[PDB]
């Protein structure tokens, strides 16, 4: 599904994988998603979050917290859940919702809070990281880098 993937998205997706991997679960459920976003760093995901004055080590610290580590680190592929699944979905629709071409780390960022269920949705917004709330930041965020790199 992940063509309309910039590069830095899909490396979101591929350390969602290597997360599940480290923890010793063989799924790939919002949470590994959440924290492949945060291990990227760089991304608008991650800067948005740190816009919003959220530390980014405080939520993996909540989110591993919460999922604990498995007993057997598993073998190849791991299986994205359905509610993963609904993250990645969600994505393409806040893209289309934003007038993007494209699929950033924005996107899964937004895909996780409007997912709603998970434990992505339940750290994120207890942090106040709230749909509407990151919507508006995203787009302030990717204006304000347009108007920063302008300098240049």
């Amino acid at each position: 599904m992940f063509e309309r993937f910039t590069d830095r998205a899909r490396r979101v997706v591929v350390l969602a994988q290597e997360e599940a991997r480290m923890l010793n679960h063989n799924y790939i459920g919002t949470e590994h998603i959440l924290l492949g976003l945060i291990h990227e760093g760089e991304g608008v995901a991650a800067k948005s979050l740190e816009s919003l004055g959220i530390s980014l080590e405080g939520v993996r610290s909540q989110v591993e917290e919460i999922i604990g580590q498995g007993q057997q680190a598993p073998s190849g592929h791991i299986p994205f859940t359905p509610r993963a699944k609904k993250v990645l979905e969600l994505s393409l629709r806040e893209a289309l919702q934003l007038g993007h071409n494209y699929i950033g780390t924005e996107h899964i960022l937004l895909g996780l809070i409007r997912e709603g269920e998970g434990v992505a949705a339940q750290v994120l917004v207890k942090l106040g990281a709230e749909l509407t709330r990151v919507r508006q930041q995203v787009i302030q965020l990717l204006s304000g880098y347009k108007l920063a790199a302008a300098l240049e």
